[PDB]
């Protein structure tokens, strides 16, 4: 007699006169919501073999990846699948995947998908063939152990479908032709969903000349403007901007007209690449030099974006063929603060940090518009018709992530990586973006994956845990040393089995094995009793020296598949969905409400959590920065690409609190910075 | 004693009690300009054969120019050149010149070329080897019955320069990859200051589907947009805006909010192109049917862009299976009108008017930024990673002009038109655009170029007949019928020469003889005594139907070279430098104003004017419509392309007056339709 899950949901945001919360309301919104909602439009075939012919009848599913399996054994995972036992925990959880996530009639009006079969699917067509592993995959997502990224667990099997990877990074070189093509890439890739970064520090600077004839150039703006508009044009289906970011290198003499731009362009986001060095300056309240890219290329050859700044910042300064302008790093780093505390951007990339972690043989000078992929990347170079003469290569994201507490609630840890990184590397294999070539060639080169976690908070609350307390760092310290090593030991595998290596393997720091000298030392034992604790009582091994020194042979030896395991993303929808806390941070809300839905909104509780230990769940501004940025400190230890990190902040804070912020978190490590939130209703 | 040249240029600006100016003072500004700026910061070698060397040397001639003739037939040249007795005729003329043309040290601060050099310069150029041709050219040029095209006259035999062509007409496909390519060329081209229009009429229009899901697509303004930031990036060294135009068919859904952005798209330039049945449509107070290019193609296999409305209007109506939405023809004129009005535009291309007269297989959808140009164009293909698959081909503006008053002035006429139609040939086959290949396909499949005419006005004034009048209507109607005589008596030359035709000859006009049916009936008797006198008196045999009758069995069997032959633009600055008349229409003024110089402005007196003439001067507001319209009809009677026409209008002119104007036009053969302009100070 009560079937408004909506109504049922909406009771998740009240509290009663001892400040509590009546969880189960939930629950019954479930209930009502596949009884009411879900079981009556959603269609139910005679069998599955009956299903699968007619979904790939009617133009549905996509026979190419049945055709891969002995039918039979198609059916068989379908049962296994749907035999599993799988529940969603929340309202929204539910109400998310229906309706955004399952397939659906052509015509909208009923379902033709339920979560196991869109696992299945997904098993189906990452494991392309492979049977055991398709099971295996099927297993982890059914289990919550893996939640592959939106992009794939949405079009995998399906026939009229999306691409499966879609964030990309690309870059620009100083002269009309990369131009072009990067408005083109632009174009291709943001009419299909993708997101897209550009680099523009190699431009030449506003002043600067062209064809010798002196100031004439006109810098970074209306490229900028290009792009946004690129962007704002092709928009995706059932979508209205698209999505954006250029990165700039801070030392650029055009850096302050591009901050400016947020005080004009709309819908592109920023990010700034930040050297040592002008933490140095503006301690020592100096003035920070910006050298021309112009001059720099003509003097070293190489573009402003692959030079090592810190390193030569006093040579250029010395050299009178590179013109240098001047503004006060103090006052920059102001407006730096300004800007995000007025807007969220923009996203800082810590060079130096990044440079000096990175196993891989280049430099890094740009990342994504979340932050998190960093990789080196290299020129491509045009004919007079666009034609690439030279394919070189750029960046794109293949993601998934574990939730850390269905891994811990499972001994076989090692397994449930070795699943994740082959269907990554899957997800790697099977991608051809043949819009912008030189995406086509990263990829194939590299093989980069970037296997990321989520609900740490969910975790350490289950186990009564504070965010940020030495017990906590202690466990992410040790958790990601050991999800490194088994990645690691996977792509080392990987590499044999396949009999091949990532293109540049040789040059890099697995090759010499200094990649390892870090874990030949010592930290490595639990600084704490109950951390020791959990890894016994969840019957998981701390990688041993004598494992690492192992694995350090196996790798020289034998090479590794993937240039690049690990990267933290935020873990946006589909977090609802895996029934996880945004990423690795805590919770921006007890009840995080959703502007989502008929109702206007829809509400959405922390896993594991009761009245009777909310005192475990403190949200992310209660918490703050330090702890935050310990955490992610604790991970950046490890992880080869990097995290996204969002400091969240009162709004009475002040921009020297979030420049106090940015240095801690510069001087602890941390590869880059996110947005910045000023906490609004 | 007084050696201000402005100062004496000024004085063109006075009245004295009797309405009469002080001509004379103007040759004193020549005078004091040689005298006091020029032969002082010109240099003199000692001689030309060390000058060639140098200028070599140095970096500013191309050998490569001079190495096609043996070196003492350069210098006979030169110094032929130099004999000539070559004058400017007007202090701006010169000036002119010298601050825009002539080629000057590097530094700026010394000329090294005159006239004659220059002359000569471009008339090796496009001799390209062939001495006599080299002479007359230089001879053509000297006597002023020649002058190419601004971007020719001022680059040929420079080493450091820019393009010789440099008009472009450009399609786009219902596709990204060509919006991507579009945008791609409209920077590659418009860098190099380049003139782009583009076609918009194939795309799909606001509110279609993408994908097969329904209203999903966003016209064409988005793309308008983009165009338009990039030709607002890429300016050309030396300027600000770029310049892009973009036509659109006047029954295509998108109509209205295109015309809206003039009331918003600042620099591009919109350009409208109409059939027939939309007059129908206003006359008989109708609605106006708009037709959805997305269904068009779908339902007849071609694009919006390349169906005739008019033919199949009603069909269209008709056919079910292709959307409709309707507005009210008057209101469009209306509303074209009001635009026009207030912003010049937009230009008209009468579309049946045109294609009615095509001599070319194939029809005319498009126009240039100028209106003028009007040519077949084709599809190209592309590759998803915007590589060519298919080479369509687009057009490009190959111009050059003679001066009617010099041409008359020697009887060799055939001579005269030979050699342009040579040397334009020249610029098509030296010509190979890189960035846009369908460009490079087009040119080298056509060698279309565009021979045209100026100084009119001049010319009849100084034979005493007024603009406009029976003797005017009479004398530009034979005048064009000669001149087209000898321009494919030419172009049919050229295909023996080098024995072959243009691309499609075969399905041409030209082919069947049909082309010629009109030449073989009569007009072609002077209507008038003193229009039989000045030919007669000039030495000019008007063609005879012998002449027709041989030259049509001539082309018939052996071809012509190229695929359209003149085009009649607006004669910018070298008008000035030639000493003639903006084109064919009347004098915008007697003494001309221009906002250019150190001291503000610079003023420019018509040719063969005096105060014993000024009543055959009267200004083309004055002048008014009708005149200048029936002018050019005598003229598009002939003219395989178009001309650029400009009504000028009195400050009262009302949106119908300007309406009943363009009927007039379009009623009377008219092609097409430039900006209209009201008078303003
Ligand atoms: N009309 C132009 C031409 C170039 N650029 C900009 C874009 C590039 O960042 C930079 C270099 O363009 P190119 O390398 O194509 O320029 P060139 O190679 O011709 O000149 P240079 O050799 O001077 O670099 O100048 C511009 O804004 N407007
Ligand atoms: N994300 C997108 C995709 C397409 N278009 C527009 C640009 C083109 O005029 C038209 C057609 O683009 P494509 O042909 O590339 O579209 P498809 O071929 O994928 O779809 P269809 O086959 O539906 O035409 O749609 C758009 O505005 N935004
Ligand atoms: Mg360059
Ligand atoms: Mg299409």
């Amino acid at each position: 007699e009560t079937m408004d899950y909506h109504a049922l949901n909406a009771m998740l945001n009240l509290y009663d006169k001892a400040g509590h919360i009546q969880f189960d309301k939930d629950q019954q919104a479930i209930d009502a919501f596949f009884a009411t909602h879900v079981r009556p439009h959603s269609v139910t075939f005679a069998s599955q073999h009956e299903r699968l012919g007619t979904l790939v009848r009617e133009g549905y599913y996509d026979d190419a990846v049945l055709a891969r399996y002995d039918r039979a054994f198609v059916l068989r995972l379908f049962e296994h699948a749907h035999a599993s036992g799988f529940r969603f925990q929340t309202f929204l959880g539910a109400w998310k995947f229906y309706t955004s996530y399952t397939l659906k009639t052509f015509d909208g009006k009923r379902y033709l998908e339920h979560f196991e079969d869109r696992v299945t699917m997904v098993a189906l067509t990452l494991a392309q063939g492979d049977e055991t592993l398709a099971t295996q995959l099927t297993d982890e997502m059914l289990s919550g152990r893996f939640q592959p990224a939106t992009p794939t667990f949405l079009n995998c099997g399906k026939q009229q479908r999306g691409e499966l990877v879609s964030c990309f990074l690309l870059r620009i070189e100083d002269n009309m032709e990369s131009i072009g093509r990067a408005v083109n890439s632009a174009l291709q890739l943001s009419k299909r969903g993708g997101g897209v970064a550009f680099l523009l520090s190699n431009l030449r600077e506003a002043g600067a000349p062209i064809k010798r004839i002196e100031n004439q150039s006109s810098g970074v703006i209306p490229v900028m403007k290009m792009l946004e508009d690129a962007f704002s044009y092709a928009n995706q289906l059932g979508a209205r901007q698209g999505a954006g970011a250029v990165y700039l290198h801070a030392h650029h003499p055009d850096i302050l007209r591009f901050l400016d731009t947020k005080r004009r362009i709309k819908t592109l986001s920023l990010g700034v690449v930040i050297p040592d060095i002008t933490f140095r300056l503006a301690k020592e309240n100096a003035q920070m030099a910006l050298f021309s890219p112009y001059d720099i290329q003509r003097r070293y050859g190489k573009p402003f974006g692959d030079i090592a700044i810190s390193e030569r910042y006093d040579e250029l300064i010395a050299d009178p063929h590179v013109r240098k302008t001047y503004i006060n790093a103090r006052d920059f780093f102001q407006t730096l603060a300004e800007i995000q505390f007025e807007s969220g951007y923009p996203y800082i990339m810590f060079e130096d940090t990044v440079n000096r972690a990175n196993p891989i043989a280049g430099r890094i000078n740009m990342s994504n518009l979340c932050s998190e992929i960093l990789q080196v990347n290299s020129a491509s170079r045009y004919d007079d018709n666009l034609d690439y003469t030279h394919i070189g290569h750029d960046i794109s994201c293949n993601l998934g992530s574990l939730n850390i507490a269905h891994v811990m609630d499972s001994p076989d840890i090692g397994r449930t990586v070795e699943t994740a990184i082959r269907g990554l590397t899957a997800v790697s294999d099977m991608s051809h973006i043949r819009s912008v070539p030189s995406i086509a060639a990263g990829n194939a080169a590299s093989h980069a994956i970037g296997l990321g976690q989520m609900n740490l908070h969910g975790y350490l609350a289950r186990e009564g845990i504070a965010y940020g307390s030495p017990e906590a760092l202690d466990f992410t310290n040790l958790y990601f040393y050991t999800i490194t090593w088994h990645a690691v030991h996977t792509s080392m595998r990987l590499a044999r089995e396949r009999g091949k290596t990532f293109a540049g393997f040789a040059q890099s720091r697995y090759a010499s094995g200094d990649y390892f000298t870090q874990y030949l030392q010592d930290d490595w034992q639990p600084k704490t009793a109950k951390v020791r604790a959990l890894f016994a009582r969840s019957g998981i091994t701390l990688p041993t020296r004598e494992m690492w020194l192992k694995l350090r042979d196996d790798v020289m030896r034998y090479g590794i598949y993937n240039q690049n395991l690990q990267a933290v993303p935020p873990t946006g929808s589909i977090s609802y969905i895996n029934h996880a806390t945004s990423s690795i941070h805590p919770i921006v809300a007890k009840i995080e409400i959703r502007k989502e839905g008929k109702t206007g909104r829809v509400y959405y509780p922390a896993p594991f959590m009761t009245n009777e230990n909310l005192d475990m769940y403190q949200d992310a501004y209660d918490i703050g920065p330090e702890k935050i940025i310990d955490t992610y400190a604790e991970a950046t230890r490890h992880v080869d690409q990097g995290l996204s990190l969002t400091l969240f902040f009162p709004d009475t804070a002040t921009t020297r609190d979030i420049n106090k912020a940015q240095i801690y978190a510069w001087r602890k490590g941390i590869k880059s910075l996110y947005y910045i939130r000023l906490r609004q209703l």
